[PDB]
């Protein structure tokens, strides 16, 4: 049985340019996807649909496939955070997106995820999603309910682990050292094999300590702005009213938007571990410069909406 899933009135289904790839990133991408398709998560279309989402390749040998669903999110219905997390000595964070594609999506959604390989000549090649896809804000929402049964063993022998997940992003929240953290970081990976996830870049984990670190309305929007300092250094604040902050940082690095680019990923990370949320950026920087270079810096599996300022 499959969910069904409906735009949100009054709008309709994405139309956005692919922007324009190196052709190692296409290469890369023509792999993916024509495995994904062999597998059935993907099939072409042709020009009768009219929708389409960006997509490109980054490396956090192996390239990894990012779909910019951020328009079609917004266009989507509408569909818990643990406070403990950002109290934990150690989180670290799992890449499990792989996950999404064991579920059909909606025969009648299916069109809005659409999507376009380019070419380095002719238009490329377009597909559709037939099942959830990673950086769709339903694909956790309709998924949710088969992982939590994945975990609930895990959870059980190990209740003072915090267990979040954002999108792609299982968040792993333990007071053990640090030895212990990430033993049973490896032991949690071996559980979810065991329940046949194999998610190429589950090997890795990024680890956090975020009871190191530096009024929230849920409905509110999280909003956040960076200023540029010197020597590689940049100041950033998250607020919800301009004078009401909710946090101040500041990242430390070579060339700025590569800076800012770290800075962006290091905020929605605090922001999505405090609150579950990514917030809304105000990025000192041109609109050209940032999106001719943003994409050779990126490593996050989602990505924040931004304005520039």
């Amino acid at each position: 049985e499959t969910v069904p899933v409906k735009l949100k009135p009054g709008m309709d289904g994405p139309k956005v340019k692919q922007w324009p790839l190196t052709e190692e990133k296409i290469k890369a991408l023509v792999e993916i996807c024509t495995e994904m398709e062999k597998e059935g998560k993907i099939s072409k279309i042709g020009p009768e649909n009219p929708y389409n989402t960006p997509v490109f390749a980054i490396k956090k040998t192996k390239w990894r496939k990012l779909v910019d669903f951020r328009e079609l999110n917004k266009r989507t219905q509408d569909f818990p955070h643990p406070a403990g997390l950002k109290k934990k000595k150690s989180v670290t964070v799992l890449d499990v997106g792989d996950a999404y594609f064991s579920v059909p999506l909606d025969e009648d959604f299916r069109k809005y995820t659409a999507f376009t390989i380019p070419s380095i000549n002719t238009p490329g090649i377009r597909y559709q999603y037939n099942v959830l896809p990673q950086g769709w804000k339903g694909s956790p929402a309709i998924f949710q309910s088969s992982m939590t049964k994945i975990l609930e063993p895990f959870k059980k022998q190990n209740p003072d682990i915090v267990i979040y997940q954002y999108m792609d992003d299982l968040y792993v929240g333990s007071d053990l050292e640090i030895g212990q953290h990430r033993t049973k970081i490896e032991e949690l990976r071996q559980h979810l094999l065991r329940w046949g996830l194999e998610p190429p870049f589950l090997w890795m984990g990024y680890e956090l300590h975020p009871d190191k670190w530096t009024g929230y309305d849920p409905s509110k929007d999280l909003i956040a702005e960076i200023q540029k300092q010197g020597q590689g250094q940049w100041t950033y604040q998250i607020y919800q009213e301009p004078s009401k902050n909710l946090k101040t940082g500041k990242y430390a690095r070579t060339n700025d938007v590569k800076q800012l680019t770290e800075a962006v990923q290091k905020i929605t990370t605090e922001s999505i571990v405090i609150w579950g949320k990514t917030p809304k950026f105000k990025l000192p920087i041109q609109k050209e410069t940032w999106e001719t270079w943003w994409t050779e810096y990126w490593q996050a599996t989602w990505i924040p909406e931004w304005e520039f300022v």
